[PDB]
């Protein structure tokens, strides 16, 4: 029988999860839960939509609940809540709150007997794994993480004179080059990334005051370029959510040999990629739960074989 | 306290494991086991050297034995042998033979209650992980693996048997145009000859015929006849200055699509000045995991697919979440 998935939240990440489930035929989307009145949600696949207050009564209809809410307000409540009733996966990405979030989810999952895998995605998630791998295989060395080029995700739009805007984070090619050369550079924040902002001015706003306001936002840490454009220009050309980056470990053998590991992503859709990772880890959470594991997990606790619908024997024959 | 390591075999990989122990202060090397007469092995770290027939008697002195032998003849006997007495790690790398090796090691480790992790290294090992990660995160897509620039070890020796050759070094090299086609997300169908080229650096004997030597290499069946091959003739001096290293590297790339058609590309690469030093560095990190799994009650043969990355680190689980997550 298919592994039965529920989604909580139908923003960009929830839509991406629904999309990813189409690519994973051992799973089936059984329900979408929303804080909105569910009669007002149009889900592409037309599975049932329910209010989050009804989720508990679906305890036995769902194998893994994928929490697709944002980390700022949704997940801090939702993670420990849903971990009482369901194996859960989420993309929790507030670094400072990671340890408190893990402990809250853990307490809940340990008492329920469910498996919760937190902080899945590409950073945290796939990049975290690469940072780890780098430092255990090359214990003497440095790690560098670069983000973008990519849309970054607001307070720009509270700035007076800005009608709309889209902001990019961009790694500085020279810094990436120095890292890839094995120089093991001491790089400041400003040396690693540049920011680019595209802004649609409100009618009769002052371009120069708007520019200076953005650059000195409490952006002040980076070299930032502002571009003023039309509303048609932002709709047509800045609606996409590309992203990417690099994790590089630059190390040395005990005899001085330079060894370099690099992991990189080039994504046309950030949310669709994050979602696809959430669905792979939902497979692992199901497998762990069926083997009688429980409690909160991160990517550091999941062996990669659990992520695959293939048997362990077939993985050994095909991929190893 | 310290995790007690033993090394079987004191070639390039054994020497590398010794070196990596220097960078892992939670471990200590206890013994080096060899098939040679042990009085005749000079070990850099000055640890005791023993004959392999004696290893069973050090069962209680060693937490993990790292098997540093080759896959062609050493490991097929040594993996199932040592797994009867010791948690083990090896770099078994004959991909078409992994299932049989796994079964034999698993039969042995399951009975002894020991943990054996097989096929650790760059490929198999870290490239395998990344092949797997790609296909689970991007299930609609194609995977490509490229090797090099690096030495193919069958190959340098096959050239050396050619009449006229004093010495030689061969490299496999990914073809840049093919790598960039994969990176663009075209999903190309790549022939053997499109994916990698071969480069040989050859020191000729007095009065060998260059053209005969070139010709013999490029047409060598089962080695170079599948590939575009360049042969360079050089001096003994340049072979030493420039070609005594064991560099390697490569790429694993997954090129896939979201359900709405977005191109998503994942790439993993290695650029190594020393292949044996890198592999052995992996072997030591996986020895930490084998020790952890042993202490928790596990047993049997495992591959990298069975090892969660947190077990590779000497840091606590909480400290990993704090620092890296």
């Amino acid at each position: 029988s298919k592994i039965r998935i529920g989604i909580v939240g139908y923003g960009n990440l929830g839509r991406g999860v629904e999309a990813a489930i189409q690519q994973n035929p051992d799973m089936e989307l059984v329900a979408v839960f929303t804080r909105r009145d569910p009669k007002t949600v149009a889900v592409k696949s037309n599975v049932k939509v329910l209010h989050v207050d009804d989720a508990q009564s679906y305890k036995d209809e769902i194998d893994v609940m994928i929490l697709c809410g944002g980390s700022a307000t949704d997940l801090p409540e939702q993670g420990p809540y849903f971990a009482q009733y369901f194996n859960t996966i989420d993309s929790f990405d507030t670094h400072a709150r990671i340890p408190d979030y893990f402990d809250a989810v853990n307490a809940a999952a340990e008492q329920s007997g469910k498996v919760a895998i937190i902080s899945v995605g590409w950073d945290p998630g796939l990049f975290s794994l690469n940072r780890l791998l780098g430092e255990v295989v090359l214990p003497v060395g440095n790690t560098y993480t670069f983000w973008g080029k990519g849309v970054s995700l607001g307070a720009i739009r509270r700035i007076q004179g800005v009608k709309n805007a889209v902001q990019y984070i961009i790694p500085i090619d020279e810094a990436v080059n120095r890292v890839r050369s094995g120089e093991n550079p001491e790089l400041s924040t400003r040396e690693k990334h540049a920011m680019e902002c595209f802004v649609v001015l409100e009618e009769g706003a002052d371009p120069a005051k708007v520019e200076h306001e953005i650059k000195t936002m409490p952006f002040d840490e980076y070299d930032t370029t502002v571009h003023f454009i039309s509303e048609e220009e932002l709709k047509q050309n800045h609606s996409g959510m590309p992203n990417g980056g690099f994790v590089i470990r630059s190390g040395k053998s005990d005899e001085g040999h330079k060894q370099i590991i690099e992991f990189s992503l080039n994504l046309e859709s950030n949310p669709m990629f994050t979602s696809s990772a959430l669905v792979a880890y939902a497979r692992a959470a199901y497998r762990l739960s069926q083997n009688g594991d429980k409690g909160a997990k991160t990517v550091f606790d999941i062996p990669f074989g659990l992520l695959s619908p293939k048997s362990p024997e077939d993985l050994r024959k095909e991929l190893l």
